[PDB]
């Protein structure tokens, strides 16, 4: 019982701390998928380190830019986890990807509500 997990979380944010701290939580939160044995997509730790070397674009761009290739892992895993940290109700990639997997009859959790199934 290997998952194929996409592991979404809040992004986008006025002050670039805030984007930070999100980055560093959803790396722990990443990790714990991967000691737990399972595959993961965590599209903020991938893109958060990429995203530096395009700060010619503005946020809007870069979510634009990674829309087909958050696609592509959209479309090879299984279920959702959305690391539910403060402002993932209003961000634009999470309620996409919540949407998408819903749609499609996949299963979709808040980390907040499924931590406990990998330790």
């Amino acid at each position: 019982h290997m998952r194929k997990i996409f592991l979404a979380c809040p992004y986008s944010h006025a002050d670039a701390e805030v984007v930070e701290q999100r980055f560093r939580a959803c790396n722990e939160v990443a990790a714990t998928i991967v000691r737990a044995g399972h595959v993961v997509f965590s599209q903020v730790s991938m893109s958060h380190p990429i995203n530096l070397c395009l700060a010619e674009l503005d946020r809007a761009a870069i979510g634009r830019l990674w829309a087909p290739v958050d696609a592509f892992y959209m479309d090879h895993l299984e279920e959702l986890i959305v690391l539910d940290l403060p402002g993932w109700r209003d961000s634009a990639g999470i309620r996409r990807e919540m949407e998408f997997f819903e749609a499609g009859g996949q299963r979709v959790s808040l980390w907040s509500e499924v931590e406990h199934e990998f330790r």
